[PDB]
């Protein structure tokens, strides 16, 4: 009986998911706002729906989510001093509205650094745990305004698991900290490939995300049907949807449901669901989020029968050339569980251009025959690539490996900001660390899936205000080709070496005073300045200038007068600096 959508959501999920839901919808829309504000908004539109569910014909209930919040954002009374023209948006009518909205949700927000003191946080948790909950719904969703939102629930509860397990024990911090870590690293994570979901629907449109999944389960579910393949990519596809339009409520429901249909279809899916079918509704999406993949069909035909070798291969996919090509994908990816997904949608995607070709020829067989060979390109060279890179992180570390990527980016696409270059190049910099010591049957999609993913930031960061058109290019061409595409740029010697700012190069005390990640940035970021200044400096002059860096860091801090010390020999460095790279 279902005529109200506030009604429905609010039966079908339930008060204290609703109530979740929707303070993280608020947190991400109004990032700047305080906590307090943003629970009592929580509180009068549940109180809203509780009258609905009550009624589902008084006033307003028949009102769509988007029109009801949207509402909401368009009362705060702080809105246009601490947003500016998001308040233009109020203006506009659904879905209009809705998309302006959107459109300012901040992805850099100036936001205070988490850092976590077991006391103050495990005497809050006792004194409210619900409360608790809230502020880590809270916090997270102001810093990621497009995290997957059923998700960040399931986190807010491991969360609570581990403060309830930890704050018993007699070492806290031992116990809280290397936990809090270690999820820190997987929120990070979660975040990533959200936003690279998002912004692959907002850019690409529907028809990527759906084929990356399509890849991603036939991965999985190597066995089931393309016909029930194509089903659940369908649902999957539409809760990517509705999560990133900010439908929280809809989309926590259809997940609710797909993974009802999972749990309830295992027999034509797939024999590993037993474990995940079991558990409740978060642990149990996420569980099937992450599921060991099931065997490949023990004697399956070579796929070159029906691809390359039939004689309607032309005519097949001419008459659904969309089914047919996810056909392909989909047949591809059961028998490769080792291909990195990235890289089985660009073999797809080169498949289409062949065909595209051959089918317009006048013999078109003998063009599409030997297709597969021509394919092989495709998964050679990031083979290549990664054989090469972790080499580097072998002997380097990962704080070498770091300074080589900011070498190397700086160089590939100056024009493009410091903080985003460093950030850019930490992050990829941690890929060797999370990929390389892997066994080889992962390493190709553990690699090129986390490097989408940190591409993914770069463009999101360049799309705003955008400085390097060889960024545009490569973020905006083709959302599969990202990777190999800035791979592929070369440094610029059209580029004309930056001016020679000494606000960028004088280094203070505070340097020896600073939290480790603080230090290491300042030095990275010292280290692209230099780079887009000497863009020819060469890696031998490169490490030399580092060896004099860290010597003159480490005597300033360890005089116990350090002010004067970096005061007198700072200027030496830069004048040595200057003199090397003459
Ligand atoms: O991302 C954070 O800022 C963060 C902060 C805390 I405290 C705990 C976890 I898990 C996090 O992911
Ligand atoms: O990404 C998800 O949230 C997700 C959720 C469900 I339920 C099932 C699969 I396969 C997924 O990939
Ligand atoms: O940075 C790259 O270009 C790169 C590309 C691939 I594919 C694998 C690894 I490890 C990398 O470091
Ligand atoms: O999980 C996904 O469905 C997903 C979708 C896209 I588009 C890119 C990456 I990396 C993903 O992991
Ligand atoms: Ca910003
Ligand atoms: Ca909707
Ligand atoms: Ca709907
Ligand atoms: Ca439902």
């Amino acid at each position: 009986t279902h005529k109200s959508e506030i009604a429905h959501r609010f039966k079908d999920l339930g008060e204290e998911h609703f109530k979740g839901l929707v303070l993280i919808a608020f947190s991400q829309y109004l990032q700047q706002c305080p906590f307090d504000e943003h629970v009592k908004l929580v509180n009068e539109l549940t109180e809203f729906a509780k009258t609905c569910v009550a009624d589902e014909s008084h006033a307003g209930c028949e009102k769509s989510l988007h029109t009801l919040f949207g509402d909401e954002l368009c009362k705060v009374a702080s809105l246009r001093e601490t947003y500016g023209d998001m308040a233009d948006c109020c203006e506009k009518q659904e879905p209009e509205r809705n998309e302006c909205f959107l459109s300012h949700k901040d992805d850099s927000p100036d936001l205070p650094k988490l850092k976590p003191d077991p006391n103050t946080l495990c005497d809050e948790f006792k004194a409210d745990e619900k409360k608790f909950w809230g502020k880590y719904l809270y916090e997270i969703a102001r810093r990621h305004p497009y995290f997957y939102a059923p998700e960040l629930l399931y986190y807010a509860n491991k969360y609570n698991g581990v403060f309830q397990e930890c704050c018993q024990a007699e070492d806290k911090g031992a116990c809280l900290l290397p936990k809090i870590e270690t999820m820190r690293e997987k929120v990070l994570t979660s975040s990533a490939r959200q936003r690279l979901r998002c912004a692959s629907i907002q850019k690409f449109g529907e028809r990527a995300l759906k084929a990356w999944s399509v890849a991603r389960l036939s991965q999985k579910f190597p066995k089931a049907e393309f016909v029930e393949v194509t089903k659940l990519v369908t649902d999957l596809t539409k809760v990517h949807k509705e999560c990133c339009h900010g439908d929280l409520l809809e989309c926590a429901d259809d997940r609710a449901d797909l993974a009802k249909y999972i749990c309830d279809n295992q027999d034509t899916i797939s024999s590993k669901l037993k474990e995940c079918c079991d558990k409740p509704l978060l642990e149990k999406s996420h569980c099937i989020a992450e599921v060991e993949k099931d065997a490949i069909p023990e004697n399956l035909p070579p796929l070159t029968a029906d691809f390359a070798e039939d004689k309607d291969v032309c005519k097949n996919y001419q008459e659904a050339k969309d089914a047919f090509l996810g056909s392909f994908l989909y047949e591809y990816s059961r028998r490769h569980p080792e291909y990195a997904v990235s890289v089985l949608l660009r073999l797809a995607k080169e498949y289409e251009a062949t065909l595209e070709e051959c089918c317009a020829k006048d013999d078109p067989h003998a063009c599409y025959s030997t297709v597969f060979d021509k394919l092989k390109h495709l998964v050679d060279e990031p083979q290549n690539l990664i054989k090469q890179n972790c080499d580097q992180f072998e002997k380097l570390g990962e704080y070498g490996f770091q300074n080589a990527l900011i070498v190397r980016y700086t160089r590939k696409v100056p024009q493009v900001s410091t903080p985003t270059l460093v950030e850019v190049s930490r992050s990829l910099g941690k890929v060797g660390t999370r990929c390389c010591t892997k066994p080889e049957s992962e390493r190709m999609p553990c690699t090129e899936d986390y490097l989408s993913l940190i591409l993914n930031r770069l463009c999101v960061l360049h799309e705003k205000t955008p400085v390097s058109e060889k960024v545009t290019k490569c973020c905006t061409e083709s959302l599969v080709n990202r990777r190999p595409c800035f791979s592929a740029l070369t440094p610029d010697e059209t580029y004309v070496p930056k001016a020679f700012d000494e606000k960028l190069f004088t280094f203070h005390a505070d340097i020896c005073t600073l939290p480790d990640t603080e230090k290491q940035i300042k030095k990275q970021t010292a280290l692209v300045e230099l780079l887009k200044h000497k863009p020819k400096a060469t890696e031998e002059q490169l490490k030399t200038v580092m060896e004099n860096f860290v010597a003159f860091v480490d005597k300033c801090c360890a005089a116990d007068d350090k002010e004067a010390c970096f005061a007198v020999e700072g200027p030496k460095l830069v004048v040595s600096t200057q003199t090397a790279l003459a």
